[PDB]
């Protein structure tokens, strides 16, 4: 058939119960990252093509780049505290791979004192136990589907996406084959 399980996608031998619609992996550090959102824009073309009452989810991820990594899946629970991932995305992914001005946990934090958050806010934030269980729920949900790499995304806590089963030439055919993947595994 046109999607098939093995090409496109695979399908977890272990479906996870409760996991978000549509769950994405990633890691500020991980090259093929910068250029899943800022070059090739996966999240957003997938989220073009959601349907009605599916929420796209993304979580970073620890593994990569030591304590800064461990640092960054901190920080970007906070963006989720916050509600302000779409404006920390970009200038994260820049000040860790292009300028490479992000060395610390301070650095992180001047992104976000630069994008407006206030820092009695942000700080407020980070030693928040909310933002505590923010970092267990990532951690918990790449244990759940057993992640080996990012970036991963995961369909109805069922089906891993397999961008090597898919075209590579036009990055343009590529990213619309994904997002249409995903599309299908939605509606699955």
């Amino acid at each position: 058939a046109q999607y098939e399980d093995g090409k496109q996608y695979t399908t977890l031998e272990k479906p996870v119960a409760g996991a978000p619609q549509v769950l994405e992996f990633f890691s500020f550090f991980c090259p093929h990252c910068y250029q899943f959102e800022e070059v090739l824009h996966i999240s957003d073309n997938v989220k073009k093509k959601l349907p009605e009452g599916v929420k796209m989810t993304k979580y970073h991820v620890n593994f990569m780049g030591g304590d800064l990594g461990k640092d960054l899946t901190q920080a970007w629970a906070v963006a989720m505290a916050l509600g302000v991932e779409d404006k920390v995305t970009v200038p994260l992914f820049e000040g860790v791979q292009k300028t490479q001005t992000i060395r610390s946990a301070s650095d992180i934090r001047d992104v976000f004192i630069n994008a407006g958050i206030k820092g009695e806010e942000y700080d407020a934030a980070w030693n928040s136990f909310v933002v505590k269980s923010l970092v267990a729920q990532q951690e918990k949900a790449a244990a759940d589907v057993q992640l080996r790499g990012v970036p991963a995304m995961f369909v109805n806590g069922k089906y891993q996406l397999n961008p090597q089963g898919m075209d590579t030439s036009n990055m343009d055919v590529f990213v619309q084959q994904y997002a249409d993947t995903v599309k299908y595994l939605s509606e699955k």
